């Protein structure tokens, strides 16, 4: 750490290590939409099937690399700062070296959630109480083994982290990195889940009014939103921040685009709820999305979101999107809904903008307007994306996942109080930290 060349090098890495299929390659995703009720498993093995199942043991996460993975990067992230505080660089480059240190402060940010949605359960069930993972707000001690924290405290710091983070960042874009719109699309996602509406709301307004006039992002029209999720469109205007991936690159056939691909490994489907819901719909663009086939004597439709060049090759290079401008607009969309007044008819405004991209014959009128609509126009949207399972959830819903063409003993009904609607610390925790607390219903051997 000599230079600021040097800590750009630095802050490359963490999203190098970012994109494994671990995390953001394709276990983040898997576990958000195979616990939801819009996508399941196959009957092929692996991530997709387990988090599907809710099969995970201490000794066994079957979860990618969800715990060690994030875990990983925030002790580089931290080596990144302490370099930076204890005056470590170089002199004459100091707007940029700033821009970094935010950078890395929302890397710190993002990896700390979703340990923290992960491993607690949902801040919305008990203001926080109960715990998350260990929280690495610090530069952690040679032998330090830092212990679990509160739900509460995890969201405490990593709002404040990323509310700094911010005001360092810069709006220069840089593909397949987080710049200060990512940043606060970010936030604006967290104030949500903490139960912020009001900070939400104002925050996912502001930005999508800078995204228009700035003319820096905008919404994918109708007639542009399929090939919008092509490997040839990477980058595209709503995508603040996507996983950079390329033909040559790992992940290959275990990134999340040839995982869900039919002639990929095959690994899951869209639920015949999911199916259902769009088709009858067929004015809506989101469904064009889907493709027909046949499994175990049923028919089953797929999700081709992440969409190569050819139909029936599957596609090793897909970048996988992480924050995008239409997250926003439902943040706002729910945020809205769940504050009432000027709020509220805001917040129908861009849940319409949504709606009408999708169907432009489709309206949510204000009659309408209710958290489940905006939870039923997320569904349709961000399938794929990694959010159904925690939208449901950290609004107190019940997931149901029956009939359809789901798999034996799936698990029917899920909410905040299956002990299972978080992963278990891994067993080896245990070596160094005995006296640790395994989430409750585990086993502890
Ligand atoms: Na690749």
């Amino acid at each position: 750490f000599r230079t600021v060349t040097d800590v750009d090098n630095a802050v490359n890495g963490l999203y190098d290590l970012m994109s494994g299929s671990g995390y953001y390659g394709a276990a983040m995703f898997a576990y958000g939409d195979m616990k939801g009720d819009d996508m399941q498993s196959s009957e092929e093995s692996g991530v997709c099937n387990t988090c599907y199942m809710f099969n995970h043991r201490p000794n066994s996460l079957n979860a990618g690399s969800l715990w060690g993975r994030p875990f990983y990067i925030l002790r580089e992230a931290w080596n990144i700062l302490n370099a930076i505080a204890e005056g470590k660089i170089e002199s004459g480059d100091e707007k940029k070296l700033n821009a970094l240190k935010g950078e890395t402060m929302a890397v710190i940010a993002l990896c700390q959630f979703d340990l923290t949605r992960c491993f607690g359960y949902p801040y919305t069930k008990d203001k926080g109480a109960s715990l998350g993972a260990p929280l690495i707000d610090h530069l952690v001690g040679t032998y330090e083994n830092p212990p679990r924290s509160t739900v509460a405290q995890a969201y405490d710091f990593i709002i404040e982290t990323l509310e700094e983070a911010v005001t360092l960042m810069s709006e220069e874009k840089n593909n397949g990195r987080m710049n200060k719109y990512a940043a606060r699309a970010l936030l604006a996602r967290i104030y949500l889940y903490h139960d912020d509406n009001r900070k939400a709301f104002d925050l996912a307004d502001q930005l999508i009014k800078d995204a228009d006039t700035s003319g820096s992002y905008a919404l994918y029209p109708h007639e542009k939103y399929v090939a919008a999720w092509s490997v040839e469109a990477k980058f595209g205007s709503e995508s603040f921040f996507e996983i950079a991936n390329s033909v040559d690159d790992t992940p290959g056939r275990d990134s999340w685009g040839y995982l869900l691909n039919w002639y990929g490994y095959q690994k899951g489907f869209v639920t015949q709820k999911y199916a259902e819901q769009m088709l009858a719909d067929p004015g809506d663009v989101r469904g064009h999305l889907l493709e027909e086939n046949k499994y175990a004597g049923k028919t089953v439709w797929w999700l081709y979101k992440l969409r190569g060049t050819d139909l029936k090759t599957a596609p090793l290079e897909c970048n996988n999107v992480v924050l995008r401008l239409s997250e926003v607009y439902l943040i706002a969309a729910e945020a809205g809904c769940k504050l009432g007044g000027d709020a509220a008819v805001q917040g129908l405004g861009y849940l319409n903008e949504i709606v009408k991209r999708g169907n432009p014959d489709n309206e949510v009128t204000m009659a309408d307007y209710t958290l489940d609509r905006v939870l039923d126009e997320r569904s349709k949207e961000l399938v794929g994306e990694g959010h159904r399972f925690f939208d449901l959830l950290r609004n107190g819903k019940t997931i149901v996942r029956k009939g359809g063409y789901h798999l034996p003993s799936v698990d029917e009904e899920v909410d905040w109080d299956f002990y299972k609607c978080v992963l278990p610390i891994p067993e080896d925790q245990f070596i160094f930290s005995p006296e640790m607390e395994q989430n409750p219903g585990y086993p502890k051997n």
